[PDB]
């Protein structure tokens, strides 16, 4: 699949060197490739070409530090095989670079073909491989891109990596969960390839920790710089362009804020002054980035802008404050956002070359912040801010918010200018808050749920966890880790003894949560993947409801005429969802007027929209769809079953269940985690009081001192019954009932529990036979295995 150029054969032969050999000597004389390299041969990168080929080739792990832009991503790669090439051995090459985005990893390809005078792939010496698409570079003498997920694939394929000559782990500043699994991995490998080479390369590191987890290995500094930057702080901004508005680091902050001011008058006007001490510390001024915005066209020069904000909400904020601008209407400017739930094609749009007239404008998040270089960037706008998760070990709760920006990450957007001319960098933080970030941001591990890397590190059979734990250079706590096998365990992924289920080798198989990855596993097995991959999309990301101020009496009515009679949060986005292509295949205009009519975000919509194809690609990859149509009508017989769609619900949101206590109109909400909550307003379900059944299935949490409830459905006690955990007969000499977790108890009939043993059984073994070969279920085939297991289940949800 994605692993076709990992499993060929490394095979060198004299015939291909010399080839090699003269296909070089005829490249310098081709005025496409000499005009490339006069500008690499004034990269930083290119004075050290003799020491760096020269240090990896005498040790196994090199680490390459540098400013941005100095060459490492670009020149190092070609440095190796063009070496090999000029010493007749070129063919001995196979080097695999990794990039931590899709958008580095085909940008970057494109870019080293084009220095090389190729095109990308197409067997020539550069190419790509991501998720369900590359362009594939020639078997011997090729440099290869890709995204640091590619690799954890290839090591359920191939743990050695064979075919693998030269692996280079670049942009390692990037500590996130999947680079620190892949770098652990690779350490343990060395001893297995002495013959393979690994390189580590970033611009913003702390090298040391980095040589000395690779047994001190040695370090290698590129010096120089492309081209200078310019850095301003939240004064010096207020300043230029005469701005006014229309947990114990703070104390330390509170403690200097008053001394701060009085040194910052003798340096700035005092109505400056005055503006930084109003500026909220809270949110990212967007009206401050609009009037800077408009002081860089009007009186700077000619160059795009890049603009660097916490997520999606503040993206499209801004940009409807400038498309409400009459300057930046007109054709003059061309307004790209950039989010990584966006199509690839999407992405790729930033790169494109503007008209000399017209002024190209990014707002992007993190995604653009490392690696990429756009050609026209001259102004780097740092709105000071990213998106962190962050986990609490007391309580299971995860948040994400924005967070204040750390040196690195300061240092890698501004690195996004300075690389092919010379740039300015705009930081809207203050002096006294430059000096109190952090270094690093907290590596991905240490603050997030274990569950991805429980899977992770089970999927590729690296022993036990606790051993893995240790080898990793941030170990996370054992805590963390226990708590995410429990959740593992309720999830059905891991069994009893610490052991992946077939359920589970699937779910680590999709790069999404295992709630989320459970949740559209079963959409596609059932049938019912559209309504199933709009629910999973919006309990990520968000919902698309929005409740303005004093509205919230009509909201809340166009919220449950939406709902109809399903008693479901979840159901009601599907409406609302579905409501919103029928009005698109309307027109643009009745489009608008559907979104006011019942409070909906086209902005969240639409990306809820882009979530599903995404969604759908996981699917794709792991053999569960045949399509990358989330509407495929191969995977939506069974799209417009309320219950079908409830039971997949339920499938991703157990353990995650509400029990209902009503009394003769009076409802209660129990937990069993935290006993009692009440359902929050927002929910279709807060004066309900009429429940075709007693229990209720959640995703979100909020306290908000009292637990609420944010999106609930009904639920059926066989769909918990099912996809629940252990399974108990309780005999009162009375009657019998039957327990789902001792907690979830309901009359039924003895039997049905033996039935739930034995489909559940027969459930794992259709997905036993689905893990050597993946192949979507044949649901026309009345006759078959496979569906005939579906079915039974399907019918036991039914009745
Ligand atoms: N798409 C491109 N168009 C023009 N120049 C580019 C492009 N990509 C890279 N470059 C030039 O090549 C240099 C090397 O970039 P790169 O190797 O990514 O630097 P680093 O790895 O040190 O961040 C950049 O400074 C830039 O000037
Ligand atoms: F160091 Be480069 F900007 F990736
Ligand atoms: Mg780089």
């Amino acid at each position: 699949r994605d692993s076709e150029y990992l499993l060929q054969e490394n095979e060198p032969d004299a015939t291909l060197d010399q080839q090699l050999l003269e296909d070089l000597q005829k490249k310098k004389t081709d005025l496409r490739y000499i005009e490339m390299q006069r500008f690499r041969e004034k990269l930083p990168s290119y004075g050290m070409q003799k020491e760096l080929v020269n240090m990896i080739d005498n040790h196994q792990v090199t680490v390459i530090s540098g400013e941005t832009g100095c060459g490492k991503t670009t020149q190092v790669t070609q440095f190796i095989l063009d070496n090999y090439i000029e010493r007749g051995k070129g063919s001995a090459c196979r080097i695999v670079c990794t990039q931590p985005r899709r958008i580095s990893a085909i940008s970057v390809a494109e870019r080293v073909a084009a220095e090389r005078a190729e095109s990308c792939g197409n067997g020539n010496s550069t190419g790509y491989q991501i998720r369900l698409q590359s362009r594939l570079p020639r078997k011997q003498g090729s440099i290869l891109y890709c995204t640091t997920g590619i690799i954890l694939q290839w090591l359920q394929s191939d743990p050695h990596l064979s075919s693998v000559s030269h692996i280079v782990l670049d942009e390692i500043h990037e500590r996130n969960l999947q680079s620190d699994v892949l770098m652990t991995v690779v350490k343990d490998l060395l001893s297995y390839r002495p013959d393979l080479k690994v390189v580590l390369m970033s611009a913003t590191l702390n090298a040391e920790k980095f040589s000395e987890y690779f047994g001190n290995c040695p370090m290698i500094h590129i010096p120089g710089f492309t081209f200078p930057v310019v850095e301003y702080l939240l004064e010096d901004i207020i300043e230029k362009i005469r701005y006014v508005p229309e947990y114990y680091y703070e104390a330390i902050y509170k403690e200097r804020w008053p001394g701060y001011l009085r040194e910052l008058r003798q340096r700035y006007s005092a109505s400056t002054v005055d503006v930084v001490e109003m500026m909220d510390d809270e949110k990212v001024d967007l009206n401050l980035i609009a009037a800077l915005i408009r002081y860089i066209v009007l009186e700077e020069e000619d160059g795009a802008i890049l603009v660097f904000l916490p997520g999606w909400d503040n993206i499209s904020t801004l940009h409807d404050l400038l498309m409400s601008q009459v300057m930046f209407k007109s054709d003059k400017f061309i307004i790209i956002p950039l989010h990584s739930l966006m199509p690839t094609v999407n992405q790729t749009q930033v790169f494109k070359r503007t008209p000399p007239g017209v002024r190209k404008i990014v707002i992007a998040t993190n995604i653009a912040e490392t690696s990429i270089t756009i050609d026209d960037v001259v102004y780097v706008i740092d709105g000071g801010k990213i998106k962190e998760t962050h986990f609490d070990t007391q309580n299971n709760i995860s948040t994400m918010s924005a967070e204040w920006v750390s040196k690195a990450n300061a240092k890698q957007r501004k690195g996004r200018a300075g690389r092919v001319q010379p740039g300015h960098c705009y930081h809207l933080y203050n002096s006294l808050r430059a000096s109190l970030l952090d270094d690093y941001q907290l590596p991905e591990i240490l603050r997030t749920p274990l569950e991805e890397l429980c899977l992770q590190i089970k999927i590729l059979r690296l022993g036990g966890i606790a051993h893995f734990l240790s080898r990793l250079m941030d170990p996370p706590s054992n805590e963390a880790v226990l708590l995410s096998i429990k959740h593992l365990m309720e999830l059905n992924a891991l069994d009893k003894q610490e052991e992946l289920t077939p359920l589970g080798v699937h779910l680590a198989r999709l790069p999404v949560e295992p709630h989320i990855g459970k949740m559209i596993l079963f959409g596609a097995l059932f049938c019912c993947l559209d309504p199933v991959l709009t629910i999973a999309a919006s309990l990520s990301f968000k919902d698309p409801f929005v409740i303005p101020l004093g509205k919230e009496k009509v909201a809340d009515a166009r919220r449950k005429e939406l709902a109809k009679d399903t008693k479901s949060d979840h159901l009601t986005v599907v409406n609302a969802f579905k409501g919103w292509e029928k009005a698109k295949q309307r027109g643009f205009r009745y489009e608008k007027d559907y979104c006011w009519e019942y409070f909906l975000s086209s902005n969240t919509l639409q990306m809820l929209h882009n979530m599903k194809g995404q969604f759908a690609e996981h699917l794709l990859g792991a053999g569960f769809v045949s399509s990358r149509n989330p509407q495929d009508p191969e995977s939506n017989i069974n799209s417009d079953n309320e219950k079908i769609i409830k039971a997949v619900i339920c499938a991703g949101l157990y353990p995650k269940v509400a029990k209902i206590r009503l009394n003769l109109k009076m409802v209660k909400v129990y937990t069993k985690t935290d006993g009692v909550v009440a359902i929050h307003p927002k929910s279709v379900n807060v004066e309900q009081t009429e429940f075709n059944y007693n229990w209720l299935i959640y995703h979100l949490k909020m306290r908000t001192s009292s637990i609420y409830l944010y999106d609930c459905t009904e639920v059926s006690p066989y769909c918990l019954l099912f996809f629940g955990g252990d399974i108990s007969i309780q005999k009162d000499n009375d009657q019998e009932t039957i327990a789902v977790d001792e907690w979830i108890i309901f009359q039924s009939p003895a039997r049905i529990a033996h039935l739930v043993k034995e489909l559940r059984k027969e459930l794992d073994i259709l997905l036993q036979e689905k893990i050597e070969s993946p192949h979507p279920v044949d649901w026309k085939d009345t006759k078959s295995r496979d569906c005939a297991v579906l079915s039974a289940i399907i019918d036991l949800i039914k009745t």
